[PDB]
C-alpha cells in the first residue's frame, strides 16, 4: 500500500482496511478487494478524506455510521457491489457529496427515498442495475444535481409521473441506453426542470417511435441528442418535426443502419451545429437531403455511405449540390466510403470551409484531373487529406484551384509519375505536402519550384529516381524545414543539394545506400552533403551501411541535438569530429561495428548529453581503448538505458560477455 | 545423387524421412531452398552418402542450446560423407557431438556465417580432413583446444574476413602455425588482418 499523498490499495487482495496510514489523507483506494464487510470502526483515525474508492469489491450493505466519521467526504465510489438495498439513512449524515458512483450493484427497486438528504450531490450513477422505473423518490430533491446515469436497466416506459422530481433540476445528461423503453409519455421531459442533454444509445426505438421523441421534446432546453444504434433504418421529413421548438445543436446518428435519408428530412434542424453520420449504409444522397443545415460546423460521414458489393455493385452516388446548403461547414470528416469519384459540382457551396478529409474515401480515383477540385474554387481550404485512395496519377494543374491550401496529404497511394513541377501550381500558401509510401516518383530540375512557401516534404518510402541532379530540386525551397528521404535505396547524392537551405532543421536519410559517397576511395572525393546547415536539429542515418566519417562533415552543425547513427558498419571514426556539436543531446550507435571508445574522438561528443544509444557493438576490453570509456560510465548523468544487459564486451575472451 | 538446389522445398521436415529408401544415395544437394526446421532422423541408414550441400539456409536455431527440444544432430551415421557445405547459415554455435562420426570428411565449408565460439575438442574425430573454409565469420580467437586437430594435415585453409585478436591468449599458437606449415593459404598477409586491439589495428 504505497501512499505519498494518494492512498492506493488497487489489486493487493485486501480483506479488511488497513489501520496504518497517515491522518491527513485525502483520497483512498481499494479498488478490485472483496472487502466483505466495511465496518465504520475502522475508520476512526481516517476523518479527513475527500474521496472514497471502495469500487469492484464484495460489500453486502452499507451503515449509516460509514459516512458519519467523514465530514469532508465528496467522492463515494460503490461500482461492482452487491449494494441491493437502500435507505433513508444509508446517506443520511453525509451531504457534502459531489460524486457518487452507483454501477453494477444488481439494484432491483428504490423503495422510498435514499436521496432527499444530500443537496450538494453533482453525478449520480445508476448504470447495470436492475431498475424498471426512474423513480428515486417521493418528493422533489437533487437541486443540484447535473449528471445521472442510468444505462443497461430494464427500463421499459418512461413515465411523465416518474421525473416530477426534478421539477427544479438542472440536467445536462439523461444517459438511459441500453435499456428498452418502448413507451412514451406526454411531458416526461417537460417535468425536468432543465434538460440539456439526453443519450440513448444502443436503444430500440425505430423510425415511428424517434419521431414520438421528437414531438416529446417539444419546446424545452435540448443541446444534445445521441440516438446511436438505434436501429433507425429510414427518416423523412416529420421524423425531427418536434424539434422546431429546441434549439439542437449536437445530434448522433451512428451505427444506425440508416439505409436511406428522406427529402428535406434535416430541414427541421436550424441551430444544429455538430452533426455525426458514422458508420451508417447510405445508399444514395439527394440535392435536398442536407437542406435547412445552414448552421453545421462539424459533420462527420466515416463509413456513412454502403460498401461495394459485387453482386449488384451499388456504389453509393451522390447528387451535384448536395452539401450546397452546408454553408458554415468548417471540419467534413469523409474517411473510409466507397464514392466512384469526384463529380463537378459535390463540393460547390462550401464557402467556409477548412478542413477536408478523404481518406480511403473513393475506390478508384486513378487520374487526378486539372478539373477534378473546381467544386472547390470558392472554399477556403486549408488541410486536405487524400490518403489511401489509389491515386495513380497526377495531372497538370491539379490543385490549382486551391489558393488557401496549407498542409496536403498524398501519402500511402500508389502514385507513379515523374514530377514535372506544374501540378503544384497554384499553392501560394501551401506549407506541408506529405507523399511518402508510393510507387515511385522521379525529381526534375522545376520540381517545386513553384511552391516556395514550403515547409515541410516527407518522401518515405516513395523510390526517388533522379534525385542526383546538377541543379538541386530543393533549391527553390528557402523555407524547407522538414525533410524526409528514407527507405528509398538513394546511391548518389551530390555536394550542392542542400546548398541555400538555412532554414532546414529536421532531416532523415535513414535506410539507403551512401556508404560509398563517404569513403575515401570514392572517385572525386567525399560528398559533403551537410554544409551549410546551421539550424539543423535532427539527424537521421540508420542503416546506411556506412564504413567511414569525413574528417569535416559536421564542421558546421552548430545546433546539431539529435543524431542517430545505428545499424551501420562503423568501425573507426576520425579524430576530432565531434567539436563543432556543443548542443548535442542524443548519440545513437546502436548495431554498429565499432571497437574503441577514446576521448579524441568521443570527448566533444560527451560533454552534456541526455541519451545514449550504443546497445550491440562488439566493445573491447582493454585499457587504451575502453578505461576512459568505462571511466565516464562511472560517473555521469545521461540516460543510458539496458546499461548492463546489453553493452557486453565481446573481444578479449577473458572478458567476453563481461559488463 | 539428388539435386535440389533453389527448389525451394516445402515439408521437408516429415517424421519419415523422404530420403529413407534411397539406400544408394551419394550427392545430395539442398542449397539455398531457406530450409528452417530438419529433423534427426532424416539421414538415417544413409551410409553411402558423400556429397551434402546445405549452403545458403537458415537452420541457425537447430544448433543452439536454447532451442526447444535439444540441439539437431542431423549429421550421425554419415561414415562416408566426405564434403560438407555449411555457407550463409547464420550460424551462432556449434554442438559438441555434431562431427562426432564423420570418419572420412575431408572438405568441410563454414563460411559467411556468424560463429563467434567454437566448442573445444570438436575436430577429434576429422583424422583426414583437407581443406576448413572459415571466410566473413564473427571468430576472434584461435587456439589448440578447438583447432589443434583441425590443423594436423591439411591442404587449404579460408579465412579471409574474420575480426582477429592480437593477444598471446588468442592468436600466438594461430602465428606460430602460421610461421611453420605447408597448408596453401593464399592471401596470408592481403586479409587476415588484426582488427581488435586498435593498437593492433590493421597489423598482419
Amino acid at each position: 500500500t504505497v501512499s505519498h499523498e494518494v492512498a492506493d490499495c488497487s489489486h493487493l487482495k485486501l480483506t479488511q482496511v488497513p489501520d496504518d496510514l497517515p491522518t491527513n489523507i485525502t483520497v483512498l483506494n481499494l479498488t478490485h478487494n472483496q472487502l466483505r464487510r466495511l465496518p465504520a470502526a475502522n475508520f476512526t483515525r481516517y476523518s479527513q478524506l475527500t474521496s472514497l474508492d471502495v469500487g469492484f469489491n464484495t460489500i453486502s450493505k452499507l451503515e449509516p455510521e460509514l459516512c458519519q466519521k467523514l465530514p469532508m467526504l465528496k467522492v463515494l465510489n460503490l461500482q461492482h457491489n452487491e449494494l441491493s438495498q437502500l435507505s433513508d439513512k444509508t446517506f443520511a449524515f453525509c451531504t457534502n457529496l459531489t460524486e457518487l458512483h452507483l454501477m453494477s450493484n444488481s439494484i432491483q427497486k428504490i423503495k422510498n427515498n435514499p436521496f432527499v438528504k444530500q443537496k450538494n450531490l453533482i453525478t449520480l450513477d445508476l448504470s447495470h442495475n436492475g431498475l424498471s422505473s426512474t423513480k428515486l423518490g417521493t418528493q422533489v430533491q437533487l437541486e443540484n444535481l447535473q449528471e445521472l446515469l442510468l444505462s443497461n436497466n430494464k427500463i421499459q416506459a418512461l413515465k411523465s409521473e416518474e421525473l416530477d422530481i426534478f421539477a427544479n433540476s438542472s440536467l445536462k445528461k439523461l444517459e438511459l441506453s441500453s435499456n428498452q423503453i418502448k413507451e412514451f409519455s406526454p411531458g416526461c421531459f417537460h417535468a425536468i426542470g432543465r434538460l440539456f442533454g439526453l443519450f440513448l444509445n444502443n436503444v430500440q426505438l425505430g423510425p415511428s417511435l424517434t419521431e414520438k421523441l421528437c414531438l416529446e421534446l417539444a419546446n424545452t432546453s435540448i443541446r444534445n441528442l445521441s440516438l446511436s444504434n438505434s436501429q433507425l433504418s429510414t427518416t423523412s421529413n416529420t421524423t425531427f418535426l418536434g424539434l422546431k421548438w429546441t434549439n439542437l445543436t449536437m445530434l448522433d446518428l451512428s451505427y444506425n443502419n440508416l439505409n436511406v435519408v428522406g427529402n428535406d428530412s434535416f430541414a427541421w434542424l436550424p441551430q444544429l451545429e455538430y452533426f455525426f453520420l458514422e458508420y451508417n449504409n447510405i445508399q444514395h444522397l439527394f440535392s435536398h437531403s442536407l437542406h435547412g443545415l445552414f448552421n453545421v460546423r462539424y459533420l462527420n460521414l466515416k463509413r456513412s455511405f454502403t460498401k461495394q458489393s459485387i453482386s449488384l455493385a451499388s456504389l453509393p452516388k451522390i447528387d451535384d449540390f448536395s452539401f450546397q446548403w452546408l454553408k458554415c461547414l468548417e471540419h467534413l470528416n469523409m474517411e473510409d466510403n466507397d464514392i466512384p469519384g469526384i463529380k463537378s459540382n459535390m463540393f460547390t457551396g462550401l464557402i467556409n470551409l477548412k478542413y477536408l478529409s478523404l481518406s480511403n474515401s473513393f475506390t478508384s480515383l486513378r487520374t487526378l484531373t486539372n478539373e477534378t477540385f473546381v467544386s472547390l474554387a470558392h472554399s477556403p481550404l486549408h488541410i486536405l487529406n487524400l490518403t489511401k485512395n489509389k491515386i495513380s496519377k497526377i495531372e497538370s494543374d491539379a490543385f490549382s484551384w486551391l489558393g488557401h491550401l496549407e498542409v496536403l496529404d498524398l501519402g500511402l497511394n500508389e502514385i507513379g509519375q515523374e514530377l514535372t513541377g506544374q501540378e503544384w501550381r497554384g499553392l501560394e500558401n501551401i506549407f506541408e505536402i506529405y507523399l511518402s509510401y508510393n510507387k515511385y516518383l522521379q525529381l526534375t530540375r522545376n520540381s517545386f519550384a513553384l511552391v516556395p512557401s514550403l515547409q515541410r516534404l516527407m518522401l518515405r518510402r516513395v523510390a526517388l529516381k533522379n534525385v542526383d541532379s546538377s541543379p538541386s530540386p530543393f533549391q527553390p525551397l528557402r523555407n524547407l524545414t522538414i525533410l524526409d528521404l528514407s527507405n528509398n535505396n538513394i546511391a548518389n547524392i551530390n555536394d550542392d543539394m542542400l546548398e541555400g537551405l538555412e532554414k532546414l532543421e529536421i532531416l532523415d536519410l535513414q535506410h539507403n545506400n551512401l556508404a560509398r559517397l563517404w569513403k575515401h576511395a570514392n572517385p572525386g572525393g567525399p560528398i559533403y552533403f551537410l554544409k551549410g546547415l546551421s539550424h539543423l536539429h535532427i539527424l537521421n542515418l540508420e542503416s546506411n551501411g556506412f564504413d567511414e566519417i569525413p574528417v569535416e562533415v559536421f564542421k558546421d552543425l552548430f545546433e546539431l541535438k539529435i543524431i542517430d547513427l545505428g545499424l551501420n558498419n562503423l568501425n573507426t571514426l576520425p579524430a576530432s569530429v565531434f567539436n563543432n556539436q556543443v548542443s548535442l543531446k542524443s548519440l545513437n550507435l546502436q548495431k554498429n561495428l565499432i571497437t574503441s571508445v577514446e576521448k579524441k574522438v568521443f570527448g566533444p561528443a560527451f560533454r552534456n548529453l541526455t541519451e545514449l544509444d550504443m546497445r550491440f557493438n562488439p566493445f573491447d576490453c582493454t585499457c587504451e581503448s575502453i578505461a576512459w570509456f568505462v571511466n565516464w560510465i562511472n560517473e555521469t548523468h545521461t540516460n543510458i538505458p539496458e546499461l548492463s544487459s546489453h553493452y557486453l564486451c565481446n573481444t578479449p575472451p577473458h572478458y567476453h560477455g563481461f559488463p
